[PDB]
């Protein structure tokens, strides 16, 4: 599997609002193809940005998501980010450890 | 839950070292009350850092391993470091959604 990490940066004090958009968004990418989880990470310390974590069985599987369903998601949504920057961070998950 | 991602340098051909180490790692944190789980990340793009990405329950939890048995798990290990620095990012987990 691989991980796809986009690193949000926010202004101070946007992390309230931040948070509330990605509050009902599942549904844009739960369903899809080989979709594995993601977790929308607040900062707390030894870092500014927020993480969105995502899993994925393969980068192929996040490349048909980000370019078709991930795009349809902003049907009737304003395209004004909060967020002042992004970066994306990709990996390759060599070991996975259980609780 | 909270996420702590050790971000570790590692020079160029240690990567393979590296992942040996941790491969044999699993016992040094399983089973340790409020562990949720681990991930190494080998990076790919964007990254030059490896992610030991861990999940816990509450910042106690974690606060506990890294301070009894984290240190415990090196006694009669005669290895030098491959890793060149390390920086530890926490986060709070905001929103989690599953595949
Ligand atoms: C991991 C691969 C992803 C990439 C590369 C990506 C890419 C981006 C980019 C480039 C932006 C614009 C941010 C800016 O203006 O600086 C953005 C915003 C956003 N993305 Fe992601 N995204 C990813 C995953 C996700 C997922 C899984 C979700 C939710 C299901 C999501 C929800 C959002 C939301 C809600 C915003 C609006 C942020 C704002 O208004 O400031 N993204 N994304
Ligand atoms: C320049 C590029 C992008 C911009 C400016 C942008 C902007 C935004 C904004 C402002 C929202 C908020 C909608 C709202 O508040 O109601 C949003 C939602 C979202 N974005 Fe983007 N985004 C970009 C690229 C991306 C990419 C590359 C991805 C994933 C690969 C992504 C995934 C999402 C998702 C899943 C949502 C949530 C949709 C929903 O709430 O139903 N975005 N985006
Ligand atoms: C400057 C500080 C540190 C140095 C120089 C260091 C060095 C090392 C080295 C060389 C190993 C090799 C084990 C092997 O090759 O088999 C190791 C293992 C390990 N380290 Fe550290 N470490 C440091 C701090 C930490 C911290 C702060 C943590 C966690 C809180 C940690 C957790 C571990 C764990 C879990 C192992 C594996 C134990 C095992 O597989 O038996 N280390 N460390
Ligand atoms: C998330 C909290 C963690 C922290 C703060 C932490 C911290 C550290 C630090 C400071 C080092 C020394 C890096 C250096 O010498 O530059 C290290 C090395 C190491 N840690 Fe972690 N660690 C964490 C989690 C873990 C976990 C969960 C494992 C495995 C179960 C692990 C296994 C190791 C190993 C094998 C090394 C040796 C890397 C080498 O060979 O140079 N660590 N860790
Ligand atoms: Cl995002
Ligand atoms: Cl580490």
């Amino acid at each position: 599997p691989v991980v796809k990490i986009n690193a949000i940066e926010v202004p101070a004090g946007a992390g309230p609002e931040l948070e509330k958009r990605f509050a009902h968004s599942a549904h844009a990418v739960e369903n899809s193809p080989g979709f594995l989880g993601f977790q929308l990470l607040r900062p707390v310390k030894g870092e500014e940005r927020y993480f969105v974590v995502t899993h994925w069985e393969s980068d192929e599987a996040f490349q048909a998501w980000a370019n078709g369903p991930a795009i349809a998601a902003h049907a009737g949504h304003r395209a004004n980010p909060v967020a002042t920057g992004a970066s994306l961070l990709e990996f390759e998950v060599v070991l996975d450890v259980g609780g």
